[PDB]
């Protein structure tokens, strides 16, 4: 499949693409305001995952820091990024269908739109302004807002025994983007989409 990545916001941002153990593409680029990176991701690829970065440095080996998903400090991502991140999620041709969905789930970075390019299925978007309105306690000093679970480490926020219940937490991210996963247990907002299509993720969709 192929997924444009296109910077839509004021700002740099590094894109990031991983299924975690390894580097989706090249894994990581810099976009400036209004550059577009188009990467080809293998069919079949399970629990693929597409973010943005902010606060980048980065030395001549690719090698540095980023204040908001950081991959273990590489350019080129083969891992998850640290939270908070506003994360596209993807699992494609799983028995003739693509599942793909937004998630708060780790917290929240840039304002995200995933669609696809193809027919056959709607996007969803996370849009709203929720660093303004992150509460105190989720607010991540670099930057973002963080997830219930990162900050407290508590079986309920982080569903550890599989039982678990919405929050005041989960429903802020709720509230402000209905169409994005909250909690591990939310009602599922995912969209299948015909296998093998193609998609585009923005940042910062609106603005």
């Amino acid at each position: 499949a192929t997924f444009e990545i296109v910077n839509r916001c004021s700002y740099t941002v590094w894109a990031a693409a991983s299924k975690g153990d390894a580097a989706l593409d090249a894994g990581g680029r810099q976009l400036n305001s209004g550059e577009s990176w188009t990467i080809n991701v293998e069919p079949g690829t399970n629990g693929g995952k597409i973010w943005a970065r902010t606060d980048c440095y980065f030395d001549d080996s690719g090698s540095g820091i980023c204040k908001t998903g950081d991959c273990g400090g590489l350019l080129r991502c083969k891992r998850f990024g640290r939270p908070p991140t506003t994360l596209a999620e993807f699992s494609l041709n799983q028995y003739g269908k693509d599942y793909i969905d937004i998630s708060n789930i780790k917290g929240f970075n840039v304002p995200m739109n995933f669609s696809p390019t193809t027919r056959g299925c709607r996007g969803v978007r996370c849009a709203a302004d929720i660093v303004g309105q992150c509460p105190a306690k989720l607010k991540a000093p670099g930057g973002g807002c963080n997830d219930a679970c990162t900050v407290f480490q508590t079986s309920e926020y982080c569903c550890t025994t599989g039982k678990c219940g919405p929050t005041e937490y989960s429903r802020f991210f709720k509230r402000l983007c209905p169409d994005a996963f909250s909690y591990v247990l939310d009602k599922p907002t995912t969209v299948t989409c015909p296998g093998s299509s193609n998609y585009r993720v923005t940042f910062c969709p609106t603005a």
